[PDB]
């Protein structure tokens, strides 16, 4: 089969590595569109043998599964430019927060009365593939094709099928949860140079530390909390740094962050039309 | 290239006529002489500045004007109805009209302005004050009837002075809350960092200017690095030493929020601004 | 005149590169000396043309001045390796945070009996010429020490003569400084990609705002709150900004880091010898 | 001279004024008259012993003034403009000093009778009692060029006068009208601290008081900053940089931007539950 | 009867130009030395006629009355150089925070017995006449010495004669006080800009506002309290405003200043009681 990425940025770019990586598709059966070819992520994709063109319509005219890789804003402008190019072949996979099914399936409706539409919510650690990925199958998917995104996306980290109305609050979680690791291992690695390690060292643990737990929680039945009663002797260092992460409302930050995103992201379809 | 040697206009003779006009005639751009500013208060500080730089003042705008080859004008939105009813058959059509002002939009200066001329050639600008030592940020969005050349012209005038580049309309009121107000957070932090200085025992006029010249040197460190700040800043913390005890102290406080709320703060305002116009 | 640096680190590089490129010193008549080759600075330093040996008693040979630029902990144990190779010619410049005059004077003594001994705190902009250096001299120094001293110094960056007990105090502002700065730049391009800016131009135009003011604070006569007066229109977006600062303690912030800083530096002393 | 002055109202701001303008020489007590629908007040009291002329009818207070001070509360104002507004005559000028009410409102409940009244909105405070006010005025429609002129030479002796557009005079009430609040609770808090630290209370607040007024004085007779004056006399490692500094971390000038915000905010919205 | 400074900082200038703004010295009979004069104070002594010389020794051969107005850290080593100079004739008056009189005999009467001294603790608005001044007589001032400070320091501003154990606190009230206004004004400035006033006329009225607050209160009897209840009318604008002061502590953070300039005047002394 042939993928085609409409955007070249940096989730184009993360899936077609993962997806080459993982050997389900060959780099030269992936073509890539950009409006700003001086992009970063666009050097990349040209050494992994990925084709690059500058016209929207090209990809769609190479591609049969077709990835919607733009902004929310830039999702309906790329639907009146290639609606007359779809044909009953493609499946369109949108990846933009916030764009609702109906709104592309009623914007491609113009053009063809059956689009199929399959609305994605992935994130960045797809180019390790570890990524977390969801999805939900729009009006005129047929079954085989929902079976098809998922072992396309489950090659490149988790992934399972929900109810659109779930996307956002997914968004929240693992579409922005990257973000949030990202800056608490900058701050781990931050605490381990106060005390007195080299900055490289701080960064490897904490990230081995994270990997490692993340991991035992998903290989284990048990609650994280019981792992965490796990990791403390009584009276031990590691109770007393838990109790400073509770005297700052540590888990309500997260709480907050998982809600103001996934509030931004109804808001991103709140504008759109 | 473009050769100018042309004439410029303010309407508004406050801080920003003057910062332009200092960073204009120092960078040799602009003779004094070529500029006209317009105020209506002439006990200003800044009017007696400019006229000891030879600049020409008036109290007509009118005359500005009629002087005038690339206009720039900084007056608020509930005042804009005024100015361009004032001015707006004396609009010709070697007239480039730069508005500087925060949230007032490109559509509806052509608008007030397509009533007595169809296509007036406007240019929105966001500067800030440190174009007075030729250090300013500025962008600019072009208006429907700017000719290709009249952003060419703008960024080569504005680059004169510091960082210029094109940018969507769009994306104006954000830039105000980070560049355009960017200069009074420094500020705000040089006093404190001097403070804290005088705390440990410096003179003051020694600790203004250590403070100083540290935030200017780091500063340009980021624009000649291809590194991210995180890194520059890893850079400077050794292991168990001072800088990262320092930088635990700021993080308790939420500094880093303090200064995305200011951002967040000033582009708001300036959409509220544009809300009280029309 | 021949220039030596033992330690090779970040500051090492940032004075080798700021000299070079003053035009002060060729590259040639420079060598550090470091015991980890495998640093990152160490790899730039031989495309500069500095001269790089593994043992610190091959630079002190080499060299006229003599920049001591390592950590705090690591002072000691270089003067009992060098002691004996110190001579007449030697002008000996520590950069060390918290490390005495006479803490260094009192070691290289049991040696020869008057080294000429500066004390040195500097920051990492000297890389790009706009450093910020202080100096304290030695009570064997020559006046024509410290003078050669300003001059070598002043063509990196602002420099003067302190007593040596400001030095704490000035690591605090201008030496810890820079990361300050550096945290600022990253938070506000966060703030500017908030309100829909690209992450390049965010960082771009935070970084040309605060060169900017601290240009105009530098050339101006006025005070700092007289140059915030300026910015702000009554009502307008700076002074709304400038509320949400107050009301969050920004200056009591930036005061405390200061504070810290400095109170670090001196324990950084108080654990020495 | 021959001025007449009366004031609808004989409250603190009365009292404040009449006390102001005969220290300040430029009014005679037999020139004042007050109205108040209240006689038992303090005020009232003092304002008697003054010579000022006291009657429970505004219309008799409008009969014997030239210059007539509208020093009662906003919502007071449209009820006075009834009352009176027949009464009103050409020599009249009208000093409206309530907050957050309008001019053109009192233009429009006067028009009703006599087409062209003489109107000026005023924002003063209480130390024009000591005369030290701080007093900002905007002149309305009609008001004659030498109507502004009269009215800041008369409110110049009791303090500083200047004229503003009115759409500053919101904010104006909230810095300088509320302000002498600010300074009694600050001075009070001062003393509180002073008493901690050993003195007695008597001495604190003197010596407090004293403080402030002595500074305050310095920054009106320099053409220096405040934030410079400030550097001025904070020695390096001293005492005063060190209750800077915690000023600071309770956000001190916050408090002090947000009292402000707080009081213009609450006179515009006395605004919008008026007409 | 001749006067004469021992530091030249603005203290001094402000004494300087006080007492000659009252009338109460003639300006060719004030004398100041300070070895670095390099503030702009040298030309405006000099235009108001204040001798100027570099040599401490000839204040102390000039002056009747000699004020030390330097830094509590600096008072031992002008001690030490005047000690053999002082003569009967002399009345040393102290300004420097927190150096007991005590102290200051010790040192002096190494040369002389019985040494007059006289504690001060005065602030800057003696400049334009409204200081506030305390002083504590020492062991062996005369009767009459006190009676001649008072009416010096009065032709100033307030003063009043303290117990020596009063003048720490009073150093965390008026001694600070003002620059606790400065930053007050500052700050209430930004308020009246925020909400519309040009930043001038916003100085202007809250420096008013303040100075006539304060005269009320000096010239009336009552408590600040009832004060406070005169200007606010129930439900105005003014009440709304002490509420927001209230509810950010604002009278904690006044005496917390006051608590914290005594308490690190105490930390200043330098000499032993």
């Amino acid at each position: 089969m042939s993928v085609g990425f409409i955007g070249a940025g940096q989730l184009a770019f993360a899936l077609a590595k993962g997806f080459t990586a993982a050997g389900v598709l060959a780099a030269h059966k992936i073509m890539a569109s950009s409006p700003d070819m001086d992009l970063a992520t666009v050097s990349a994709l040209r050494k992994m043998g990925v084709k690059l063109t500058p016209h929207n319509k090209e990809t769609v005219q190479h591609s049969d599964v077709l990835f919607l890789a733009v902004k929310p804003h830039i999702i309906p402008f790329i639907l009146d430019e290639i609606g007359a190019d779809i044909e009953d072949r493609h499946i369109v996979v949108s990846c933009a927060a916030g764009v609702t099914i109906s709104s592309i399936e009623k914007k491609l409706s113009a053009f063809r009365p059956a689009p199929r539409v399959i609305r994605c919510m992935t994130n960045t650690p797809v180019v390790v593939r570890e990524g977390a990925t969801v999805y939900a199958t729009g009006t005129h998917a047929q079954v085989e094709d929902g079976r098809l995104m998922e072992q396309l996306l489950s090659s490149v980290g988790f992934c399972t099928e929900v109810e659109e109305d779930l996307i956002d609050a997914v968004t929240g979680l693992s579409g922005s949860g990257p973000a949030y690791a990202f800056t608490a291992l900058d701050a781990l690695a931050d605490g381990g140079v106060k005390m007195g390690l080299p900055r490289r060292l701080a960064v490897r643990l904490g990230a081995q530390a994270l990997l490692g737990a993340a991991k035992m929680l998903l290989h284990s039945e048990q609650h994280p909390g019981q792992l965490k009663d796990n990791v403390s002797s009584p009276g031990g260092a590691t109770i007393h740094a838990l109790h400073v992460l509770e005297s700052g409302g540590f888990r309500s930050l997260l709480i907050n962050a998982v809600e103001a995103s996934c509030i931004r992201t109804r808001e991103l379809q709140s504008m759109a039309d």
